[PDB]
DNA sequence: TAATATTACC
């Protein structure tokens, strides 16, 4: 049994090279019924460690996950690698924002949609 | 928490 009820999202993919924008785009929709409000979305790259991604979701609705599985993404070329998150509710948006961009390499692998939520 | 995995607010 998972399950996660919230309406913030801190998921973190492990080992994983995913564009940060097709990742954001995907998740919109299957995130779709709880009506994301904002998303951001980046792809961590530093020369002495693995590559990773970090999503922060901020819905209108509270999210209710009780599928591990649910926010599994596939890409699309080969090898056709299914990636697994690691699925949170987020306790302090702002932290994780503040994290994860602060994290980043370039802001060529951030990708950001909507308006930020003050929670 | 599962289930990716060393990556995951603090
Ligand atoms: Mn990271
Ligand atoms: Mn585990
Ligand atoms: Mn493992
Ligand atoms: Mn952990």
């Amino acid at each position: 049994r998972f399950r996660v009820y919230s309406k913030y999202l801190f998921l973190t993919y492990p080992q994983c090279t995913l564009e940060p924008q097709y990742a954001l785009d995907s998740l919109r929709t299957l995130l779709n019924k709880y009506e994301p409000l904002y998303i951001a979305a980046v792809r961590e790259l530093h020369e002495d460690g693995s590559p990773h991604l970090h999503v922060l979701v901020q819905n209108k609705l509270r999210a209710s996950i009780t599928n591990p599985n649910a926010l599994n993404l596939r890409m699309d070329t080969s090898p056709f690698s299914i990636f697994h998150p690691n699925i949170q509710a987020a306790k302090d948006c702002n932290q994780v924002r503040d994290f994860i961009t602060k994290e980043v390499d370039s802001d060529v692998n951030t990708a950001e949609w909507g308006t930020f939520v003050a929670v």
